[PDB]
């Protein structure tokens, strides 16, 4: 299988995870959103393990309704292609932006389906480290899907724990800033203050600079309008606890938090519930949930430092083929 | 203390008047450099050895600038001098002023915008750069500007100190050098006004057929500006382009609050969230080939970003 396989029609973003295409493979009606990363890029920002890790990850994540599934991987000697489903719900992070905040039952919905994503994640020992707006995205009836796994620590079952600093800014929790060693309660940490984004509309924790920002998320207390209802409040309380053994998520059943009394979990993991908002989409193939300023540009995979991808080692990127049963029947025909 | 051994040399993509430049990959991580490496007997053949050390303590102090060239190491053996630096791959502004002929007012902006902050950065520290040029401007993968070859600096400039050595590029040197004067700062500001003249109009603004006659023109002739440059542009280069040093802008009133710079955030530039207007399409821009083969003290040095890996 090669690229030239698919017809790239648009590019709906760029950016430091590559570019994201809208293909379709051959004239067959079946579209795909192809994530395409270019080696000595890969290379020069260190990301070799990343995406290795996100391969690993995405093989994980095929079976759970609320991770984005991976049908195939593949490279040639300048590029890693992910092929992915094609979700045009668009992110939350652009929705968000359109509306300032999310209603309470909205905000909830999407709190509880990104707890199932998080809790199958770390119940196979995978600490996500990277949850933001921006990585979840909707597919076309308004169900969310996590994204972006390159960010992962794997094999944190039991007695574990790591310490490296990594993460976004605003979601980066205290203990990673502090420099200790942590687990799964990282994810829960971030977790608050994404739920706070979406009901409040801007993040608990502010500065000029990052080190005002680091300063902000260790010291000061976040800020719950009069509005806010109290069960949200609370809920954001036991999450924002500084010392991880004793936060929600970690300690506790977040489930049994009364934001979530309403909510059947079994008919929530198998997508029973009605998402509160639906997305405008058109067809399979809509790009109506995006960023217009990537639409426009003509796709396009950028040349590659050759003097850098012949002195390259070429086994970094080893076992990151992949392809699941699906696709083989859709290329064979 | 690091070693040559330490490193493997993959590919050579520079030489001449600035040693050698080498592509070469760290022993166990696969992590690739820049490597400048330069003859000693040729350094002090060529009377570079305060050059060489003043390019050390300046790429010491400039780890921290965006805008700047990172050094990770420098050490030495019995024959050669060694700077570990970053892999610039999106090539030097001269490759790129070539290939379109001149900048359009956007592209020139964005790049005249980010060597202020860099120039800026070393005037605070109390270092005068004088020799800025298009091709001591190197661009990284993304398109942002970064600053080269500090061997030419001169330190401990802060206040009212200043220096009368002659030095720097003909086409970029100020008129107070070609006067003999003693000068400051001031030089780096008028070799500023040529680097961005260049980018706009794609031509120098001084001429001549030698030497006598190029300096003449720098101190003469005022520069010609064509009726189609903006005149925000034009305005900038008429007050970088004044011959007495205290009523030059860079050097008198504030240079970040011109026109020119009006659409500019400039917190947001040096922080590196502004994308550049520009991303390189041709990737490692310079030529390429197999690999084949006590005056220098306290050479030796390592910042605390190499530490980490
Ligand atoms: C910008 C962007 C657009 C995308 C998608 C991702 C992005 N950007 C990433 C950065 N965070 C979301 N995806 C989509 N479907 N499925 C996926 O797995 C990915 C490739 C739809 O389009
Ligand atoms: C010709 C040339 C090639 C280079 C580099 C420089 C040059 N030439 C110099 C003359 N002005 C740029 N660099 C690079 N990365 N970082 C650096 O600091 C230097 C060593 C990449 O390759
Ligand atoms: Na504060």
């Amino acid at each position: 299988l090669k690229i030239e396989d698919f017809e790239l029609h648009k590019m709906l973003g760029k950016g430091s995870f590559g570019k994201v295409f809208l293909a379709e493979f051959k004239k067959t009606n079946q579209f795909f959103a192809i994530k395409a990363l270019k080696k000595d890029v890969v290379l020069m920002d260190d990301d070799v393990e990343c995406t290795m890790v996100e391969k690993r990850v995405l093989s994980l994540a095929w079976e759970h309704p609320f991770l984005t599934h991976m049908f195939c991987t593949f490279q040639t000697k300048e590029n890693l292609f992910f092929v992915m489903e094609y979700l045009n719900g668009g992110d939350l992070m652009y929705h968000i932006q359109s509306c300032h905040k999310f209603d309470l039952s909205r905000a909830t919905f999407y709190a509880a389906e990104i707890i199932l994503g998080l809790q199958f994640l770390h119940s196979k020992g995978i600490v996500y480290r990277d949850l933001k707006l921006d990585n979840i995205l909707l597919d076309k009836d308004g169900h969310i899907k996590i994204a972006d796994f390159g960010m992962c620590k794997e094999n944190m079952l039991g007695d574990a724990k790591t310490n490296e600093f990594c993460g976004t800014p605003d979601y980066i929790a205290p203990e990673i800033l502090l420099g200790q060693k942590y687990n799964h309660s990282v994810d829960w940490w971030s977790f608050g203050v994404l739920l706070y984004e979406m009901l409040i509309g801007q993040s608990p924790f502010h500065g000029q600079d990052e080190e005002e920002l680091f300063h902000s998320i260790r010291m000061d207390n976040p800020f719950y309008p009069r509005w806010l209802e109290k069960e949200a409040k609370d809920l954001l309380v036991k999450l924002f606890v500084r010392e991880p053994e004793k936060r929600l998520g970690v300690r506790g059943d977040i489930r049994q938090h009364p934001l979530f009394r309403e909510i059947n979990w079994e008919e929530l993991e198998r997508k029973e519930i009605d998402p509160p908002f639906r997305p405008k989409v058109k067809s399979p193939f809509d790009c109506s949930n995006f960023d217009k300023e990537f639409l426009n540009e003509k796709p396009r995979l950028s040349f590659a430092d050759r003097a850098l991808i012949n002195s390259m080692d070429q086994n970094m990127f080893r076992n990151f083929s992949f392809m699941n049963p699906g696709m083989e029947r859709l290329i064979s025909h």
